[PDB]
Order: structure tokens, then sequence, then C-alpha cells
């Protein structure tokens, strides 16, 4: 496989709604807490990333961040505004039935409280919520041809994602957080032309920074092998890829973010690939729930399960993009992404398939004097 090429002409129409009609599969979910949690303490991510120190330089004021996720149950501390529904034929993105988008939005822009130590990266941003994925709601129709890669649920989500990206760009978002990581085998390619075109439109026509989750391993998402040291022509292991992750693989047009744990090491669930560009805390996280109150778990069969995921990692980096955007308002998306990746805590070898250019360093990103670099990223 090669890096994807973009058909600039194939921008999809600015229309809401799912790719195919959906039905409910599961009861709507509600976040919860781990026993013996202490929300007076700062979340470990806030200390690790030096968020308080970073907020001396910017808060995200004047910046609008689009959260493309499972919807948001808004509150005063997570004051998201409706950005549309791409899962239900009638909705506005302000209904979180999955207990996910709400916590993503709060990591990006959650407001502080006198009664706990939680604050988002960029607490003065405007938040737009577009619901584009859901586990509670799924396509109801059976595929009429099991052999057609373009009728899989994955392909449908890629097509609806493409519309949501155009929609977010047109609503005036300057930063777009995409939680979706559509994974498919390299041997079973999906036609992503509308998605590549939507991304080019959002970034290069509307000037939006797009930050995306690297993806989590699971069913349907299998870890990529590491580069093969004997092929110097292919140091990032493009030829070794077994699983395409999209929109992750549109790097560096987008910034793809992997996850690290408290020990600063790459999370075992973080999807690796030659397109990964940065990393951020993505394990044992704290965020805010449906009333703007601190949560740090979702319910589970054997007990509550901590907040983990590369989408929360991307959220931290989206929040940082918003901080950089306030502080440096004339930088283009490529230049904002350059400040974020250049100032990152780089791994051995400079870059790798797990953390990309390394874990983000908000204070360095807001203060280091570096060359701005080119206005636009090179794309095929």
């Amino acid at each position: 496989i090669d890096p994807p090429v973009i058909d600039a002409g194939a921008v999809p129409p600015d229309e809401t709604g799912p790719d195919q009609p959906t039905e409910q599969r599961k009861i709507c979910a509600t976040p919860t807490v781990m026993p013996n949690s202490n929300f007076a303490d700062r979340p470990w991510a806030n200390d690790y990333l030096r968020i308080q120190e970073a907020q001396k330089f910017a808060t995200g004021a004047g910046v609008t961040v689009a959260v493309i996720d499972t919807g948001v149950n808004g509150s005063p501390r997570v004051p998201a505004e409706p950005g549309g529904d791409f899962v239900d034929a009638a909705g506005n993105g302000m209904s979180d039935c999955d207990a996910h988008g709400t916590m993503t939005a709060a990591i990006i822009g959650g407001r502080p409280s006198p009664t706990d130590g939680f604050v988002g990266m960029a607490p003065d941003v405007r938040l737009l919520s577009l619901r584009q994925t859901s586990v509670a709601f799924q396509p109801k129709g059976a595929r009429q041809d099991p052999n057609d890669p373009n009728t899989t649920q994955t392909a449908g989500s890629i097509r609806s994602l493409a519309r949501s990206v155009v929609h977010a760009a047109n609503l005036g978002a300057q930063v777009i957080n995409i939680s979706e990581a559509a994974c498919y085998k390299v041997t079973r390619r999906i036609d992503e032309t509308s998605l590549g075109a939507a991304i080019n439109y959002a970034v290069n026509v509307k000037g939006a920074v797009i930050v995306v989750a690297a993806g989590n391993t699971g069913q349907d998402c299998s870890q990529n092998p590491p580069p093969a040291p004997s092929v110097p022509s292919d140091p990032r292991g493009w030829r070794e890829v077994q699983t395409i992750v999209s929109p992750a693989w549109y790097a560096p047009l987008v910034l793809t973010v992997g996850s690290i744990g408290q020990n600063g090491q790459p999370s075992n669930f973080s999807m690796s690939g030659p397109w990964v560009g940065a990393a951020a805390p993505g394990e044992n996280l704290t965020s805010l729930g449906y009333d703007g109150q601190p949560v740090n778990a979702t319910p589970g069969e054997d007990g509550p399960v901590p907040l983990n995921g590369t989408s929360f990692s991307a959220a931290y980096v989206s929040g940082l993009a918003a901080l950089v955007k306030q502080r440096f308002p004339d930088l283009t998306p490529a230049q904002i992404i350059n400040r974020i990746t250049a100032t990152a805590r780089h791994p051995g070898g400079g870059v790798d398939n797990y953390v990309g250019a390394g874990v983000i360093d908000p204070v360095a990103a807001l203060t280091w004097e570096i060359p701005d670099g080119p206005e636009k990223a090179p794309f095929r």
C-alpha cells in the first residue's frame, strides 16, 4: 500500500443523516465513577501535560472546536452547541447515547469548578457537537452482497464521516476532533474518495486543523506490525501495513494521535502505523459526565471500566490546537500542527509508528520560538 491520494473534486454534499437507516441495538449508556476516586486532585493528564501552566498563555478564547463523536449531553461546564446528527435521521448532535462524546468534549473544553480539580485543555472554546458514530444505534439493513467492501458498516461510517467533516468546516470550526478510526484490511480496500476530498476541503479550503484518533485495537482493528529494519527505503513500514486506519492515514494533512499511559509509554491498545503523528494521555482518564460532573468510568459487567482510548488522546491535542490557535491566530493548519509536533517529546529515532513525533508538550508548543514552516502540508 501507498499513502492515499486525494480526489479534490469528490467533496460530498453538505447534508446530515446516516449513510443508511439505523435502529437501536443497546440501551443508552451513562458514565460512572471508579470506587474511591478523588476528584479534588488534578487528573494525572493535567499534571503530566502541565495544563495549568499552559493556560497562562491561552485558554482557547475565540476558537470553535468541532467534536465529531457520539454526540454530547451538554451542561454549563460542557456547553456544546448542536452541529448535526449523522447517526439518526432526526437529531442535532446534542444527544449522547453512548457515554463517550460528552467526555471527549469535556477534555477539549470542559470548564473548571470550585468543587473539583478537573478542567479541559481549552476551557474557553466554543464546542460544536456532531454525532457521527454510535454503538447504541447501528445500520438496520442487511448487506445484499457480502463481497462488496463498500457496503460494510466501515465504508458507511467513512462516507458519513466525510459529510460531517464538510458540515463542521462549513459551520466555521477552526479545529475538528475526529474520534472515528475506521479499520479495514489492506486487501479489502474501501472507496474513500469522498473522505479524502472532505478532508482537503476542510483543511485547505476552510482552514481547519483536523486532529484524529489513531484507533484502538479490538475486534475488526488488528495491530500493525512494526517497520522492518532491513528496508531503509521504507522506514515507517508502509509496505508492512496490514490494517488501514482512516482518517488516521491522511497524515500529515490531519494530525493522527496515539495514546500513552501514566508511565509515559505507548498504550497497548493504541493502533500503530506509518501515519501516526503525535501522542497524548489516553488511559485512566477523568472527564465530565452528562451534568458536567466529574466521571472516570463507564459501567462494565465485572465492575466499572476506566476511561481509555485514542479519541481522548486526540481530544487533548485538539484542545492544544485551540490554545495554539488563540495564541498564534495567523498560523495555517499545517503551521499549527508543525508547532505541536516540533515541540513534542520525541521518541528514540525521532518518530515512530506508536507515538509519531512524540507526546505533546503544551507549554513548549505555546512558547518555543521555531521556524513557522510551510503554509500547507504536502499531499498526493
